């Protein structure tokens, strides 16, 4: 059973923290205090749960960073696969920053490549 506001799908609750804008390293210390991390996306399942829980004005830090040379790692360390992903067109192929946000264009939801300093909401996960 998920802790009070955090919403529960399959053996995971999520919470959007969108009470202020954050930087990556914020964020992810707001998570990790409350016993959790930045969100992991492994499945279009997930990310359809995710992503209709958030605001469409609004951009959001999830736990993906660039690792080396677009060596892509989730901070829990479960695997990377291109196949697996929701980056906008283009992304992240444009310049080489680091950090991903979940956001929505005209044509719809997925992520992009950002500076780890702007300030955004963002998405925790802890296992239910």
């Amino acid at each position: 059973s998920c802790p009070k506001d955090w919403k529960p799908f399959v053996s995971h609750c999520y919470f959007i923290l969108n009470d202020s804008k954050a930087s990556w390293n914020e964020s992810e210390e707001k998570c990790s205090h409350m016993g959790a991390h930045l969100v992991v996306i492994h499945s279009q399942a997930e990310q359809d749960f995710i992503t209709s829980n958030l605001n469409t004005s609004a951009g959001y830090f999830i736990g993906l960073l660039d690792a080396g040379q677009r060596q892509w790692r989730w901070i829990d360390q479960t695997p990377y696969n291109k196949s697996a992903t929701f980056w906008h067109k283009g992304e992240p192929n444009q310049d080489w920053e680091r950090c991903v946000i979940i956001n929505h264009k005209t044509t719809g939801w997925g992520w992009n490549d950002i500076p780890c300093k702007d300030e955004h909401n963002s998405v925790c996960q802890v296992k239910k």
